[PDB]
């Protein structure tokens, strides 16, 4: 229960305004939702709208394709934070991965978590261009770099969480590795489902 | 009269492996196009594949959303440069734009620029997501920053170019700055449409 814990209030989309985050950062301190999340460009103004809340300040780092350079994925990172993030969400490098250039793929992530410091990192490994083969080798990668969660999708890409790729996730990177669900509508039914597959907080 | 140099040879999508990117370049050599347009992650390899050829090595920059901060455009601009990139795409800031405020747009495209050194940049207005005072003030906010190049589309939104947003921003930026028409499903009748409109290359 208390299912609003389980909620980032995502607005991500390039033509959003500064009024439409706002109206996000209200309706998050007046829900009491987990988390808001916006493109770095807001994180200082959502750094300070909840700076007397439970609220968590979330950004997206190399989104939402994942195709920057290790450098600069970290070089963003450390933007955001100095910004006033408290969470990290980072795309993992789909190109890379598909191509079998796992070391890339790691040095991108240990990149990333390198500059987190004390901040924790997702790693959003767009699971619908992805085989099953290539889910559970970007979940063992995210987990070797030293990654907190493992995050299903950007929202913006053919597809979002399914249930069989949560659970696949979760056999993948064990109990002591966060495993969230994101993408889709997305209905509370949904929401349930994917905790009931294996998601965490 | 000859086609061929209004091609930008362009792979952008986020499972676009190794293999794909050499035979776009192998393409771009053999048929003779203006550039290949990659993620920053290609560069390099790019850099390589082409340093014997006409061809230009053209990157994104904040790309597709234009949702980063300047820093960070920057950073990347520094960085793939050094990686080998002879042009610069960049993603305006869309939300900035839209929300009025023009100083920050223009402090990122200026950002851009100033990292920028000789190379050329183009600014990608987004235009599908824009009205058309948007669309005009984008240009001339491009314009007054020192870019060499107005863009239509990322191709990662709703829709790509439009004869009548070509011809808008050309009236816009005049006749010495480059208008340059990309986004979605091109057959080179719509080249020769957009050309027609103001198109350059």
């Amino acid at each position: 229960m208390k299912l609003n814990k389980y909620i980032d209030h995502t607005i991500l989309k390039p033509e959003t305004t500064q009024e439409q985050v706002e109206k996000i950062l209200a309706e998050a301190k007046e829900y009491d939702f987990a988390s808001v999340c916006v493109n770095p460009t807001w994180v200082a103004l959502a750094a300070e709208s909840l700076k007397d809340s439970d609220v968590k300040v979330c950004t997206v780092i190399g989104f939402p394709l994942g195709a920057n350079t290790p450098a600069v994925k970290a070089f963003e990172t450390k933007d955001a934070i100095s910004n006033g993030a408290d969470e990290i969400d980072m795309v993992i490098n789909i190109g890379a991965l598909k191509t079998g250039n796992y070391d890339l793929v790691l040095e991108d992530i240990k990149a990333v978590v390198a500059a987190s410091g004390d901040k924790l990192v997702k790693v959003i490994i767009e699971a619908c261009l992805l085989t099953d083969d290539e889910k559970v080798k970007a979940c063992q990668l995210s987990q070797e770099a030293g990654a907190d969660y493992v995050k299903t999708s950007t929202g913006f890409s053919t597809g979002g969480a399914t249930v069989a790729d949560v659970a696949l996730m979760r056999k993948t990177v064990g109990p002591d590795m966060g495993v969230k669900a994101s993408g889709g509508a997305r209905s509370y039914e949904d929401a349930i489902a994917f905790i009931e597959a294996g998601a965490s907080r």
